[PDB]
């Protein structure tokens, strides 16, 4: 009863599949599920990153219908990377992997109709 997402959402709906995909789970896996930073011993993460995102978030506000265009599903997956390139160091290891998923996503959300 939620509604056909438009020809541009369903572009983001796709692209968020393949996110989600096996063929980017080596370096996809840090952005699944929400940061637990209790588990990870992050006492700090919370204090520096005022706005958590993650790839499981964005699946249940497209769900949801919460994206009202393109646009604001753009903005939340690139906020996701820039918290991750906010809190850690250039040269640690996530940092890359978001490099790399952040390409999967900008080139692909650079072919939306
Ligand atoms: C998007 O995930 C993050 O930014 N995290 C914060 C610290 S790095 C940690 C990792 C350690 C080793 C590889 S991934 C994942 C959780």
């Amino acid at each position: 009863s939620m509604g056909k997402l438009s020809e541009q959402l369903k572009h983001c709906n796709g692209i968020l599949k393949e996110l989600l995909s096996k063929k980017h789970a080596a370096y996809a896996w840090p952005f699944y599920k929400p940061v637990d930073a209790s588990a990870l011993g992050l006492h700090d993460y919370h204090d520096i990153i005022k706005h958590p995102m993650d790839l499981s978030t964005v699946k249940r506000k497209m769900e949801n219908r919460d994206y009202r265009d393109a646009q604001e599903f753009a903005a939340d997956v690139r906020l996701m990377f820039s918290n991750c390139y906010k809190y850690n160091p250039p040269d640690h290891d996530v940092v890359a992997m978001a490099r790399k998923l952040q390409d999967v996503f900008e080139f692909r959300y650079a072919k939306m109709p």
